[PDB]
């Protein structure tokens, strides 16, 4: 029994809710929040810009030190950093950005990173400004992630379509 509330159950291990992931993180303070990162950990916009803003830019400062030491992530890769005021940990996961011509097949690899964590609060990878079809992202999530994932979908009309079209 954990502290997530108001989610619709899609499968044995995948749950979904129409929510702002920032507000959900501040309310639940989960062990792991997933960021929709890019390989440079430049948290400008979308989920990343919103999470970073909620940390008063501390996420960006930590991220810049990580990149200065380690170099960029891979598309499909991840790193674990602090969750600051929002979570114990932030798992920064890089889904492919369709708007940059990255291979959508890397979306499955991106979701595999979730399996290293028992429970996560997460957005749909490669959705929103990353340009992939969110219905496809949800299907890859369900078919790839085996740990317990609580998906926060910002847009209510998308959250209604995702739930109504779910197989
Ligand atoms: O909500 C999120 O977490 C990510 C997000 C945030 C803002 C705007 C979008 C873009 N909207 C959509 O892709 C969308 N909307 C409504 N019906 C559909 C049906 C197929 S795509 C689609 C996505």
């Amino acid at each position: 029994v954990n502290s997530f509330s108001g989610y619709l159950k899609l499968t044995d291990n995948v749950y979904i809710k129409n929510a702002d992931i920032v507000e959900e993180a501040k309310k639940v303070k989960p062990t792991v929040v997933v960021n929709a990162a890019n390989v440079y950990l430049k948290h400008g916009g979308g989920v990343a810009g919103a999470l970073n803003k909620a940390t008063n830019n501390a996420m960006q400062v930590e991220s810049d030190d990580y990149i200065a030491t380690n170099g960029p992530l891979k598309v499909g890769g991840s790193c674990v950093l602090s969750g600051h005021n929002l979570a114990k940990h932030c798992l920064h996961v890089v889904g492919p950005n369709v708007n940059k011509g990255e291979d959508i097949q890397l979306l499955k690899s991106a979701y595999e990173n979730f399996n290293q964590h028992e429970v996560l609060l997460a957005p749909l990878l490669s959705a929103g400004i990353f340009g992939a079809d969110p219905i496809h992202s949800l299907r890859v999530c369900v078919d790839t992630v085996r740990t317990n994932v609580y998906l926060a979908v910002f847009d209510k009309n998308l959250y209604d379509k995702l739930v109504s079209s779910f197989l």
